């Protein structure tokens, strides 16, 4: 549970937003890319796994699952690639709801940020710090700390 | 001390590597940029603070300390800007030693990474996972978890 992440790809302004969600906490990292290629996904996974203990990734689609570059990044970083099929069906709705929340925050910061990539990072910040009362950022730290001990 | 970070800018292959170090743990995040401008530094700080609880940043030089865009990012993200003067002089030798270790790791991965940005992320991964004994990644999580608790 502490090492399980889910990839999520959403679209806004004709651009692609790639998100990784730590399943157990709701914590996220995200980037804006021109298009979702194996190479972009592979590089994003390498970044993520150098930053948090990533054991398993539920990839967002079959193209990335199949991609030799994504497989190469997962081999390099010690990540088990798994499908992202929602065997528990409430998975898709949790993801769809987060995409909607993220796009709303992005819309709320549209004065403040000239570039979409800035607005996406502001939305990452607001999502991870939001008190739900613990934040997603507090939950991921406590889950992993409990794991290390 | 759990919220204290230090910025570090080092150079390789005519390119700029920007590093943030979590002072209490040695944990890092890093990126390759074309040039160290206020805007690049500002954006890097925004990303960092949405990912970890950043209370204070010891900026790497006076130009970023001064920059209106860096000040705007720090205001936005709730970060106190401080100078990065080694009042404690052992601070600056620790930074030089890290820069050397990073460039060494980067050299060791060049039969594996086509682009410098990839090699840099591989070096972040190896640095944060390296067992010193706990890893830097383990130390940051434990430091912050104790802070929450
Ligand atoms: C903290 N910050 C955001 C930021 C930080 C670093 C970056 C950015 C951005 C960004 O805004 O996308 O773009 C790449 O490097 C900032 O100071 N914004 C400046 C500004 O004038 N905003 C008002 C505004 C709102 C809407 C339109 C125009 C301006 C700004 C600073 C430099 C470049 C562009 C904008
Ligand atoms: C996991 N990985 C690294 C990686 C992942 C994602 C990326 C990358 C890189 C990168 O290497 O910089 O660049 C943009 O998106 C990978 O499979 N590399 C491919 C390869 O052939 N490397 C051997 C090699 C070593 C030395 C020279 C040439 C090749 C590769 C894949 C796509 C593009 C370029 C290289």
């Amino acid at each position: 549970s502490p090492g399980i992440w889910q990839l999520d790809c959403t679209h806004l302004e004709g651009k692609v937003i790639l998100v990784a969600v730590h399943v157990a906490s709701g914590y996220i990292e995200a980037e804006v890319i021109p298009a979702e290629t194996g190479q972009e996904t592979a590089y994003f996974l390498l970044k993520l796994a150098g930053r948090w203990p990533v054991k398993t990734v539920h990839t967002d689609n079959g193209s990335n699952f199949t991609s030799t570059t994504v497989k190469a990044a997962c081999w390099w970083a010690g990540i088990k690639q798994e499908d992202g099929i929602p065997y528990n069906p409430q998975s898709q709705g949790v993801i769809e709801s987060m995409n909607k929340e993220l796009k709303k925050i992005i819309g709320q910061v549209r004065d403040q940020a000239e570039h979409l990539k800035t607005a996406v990072q502001m939305a990452v910040f607001i999502h991870n710090h939001k008190r739900k009362g613990y934040s997603a950022g507090e939950r991921i730290v406590d889950i992993i700390a409990t794991d290390i001990q």
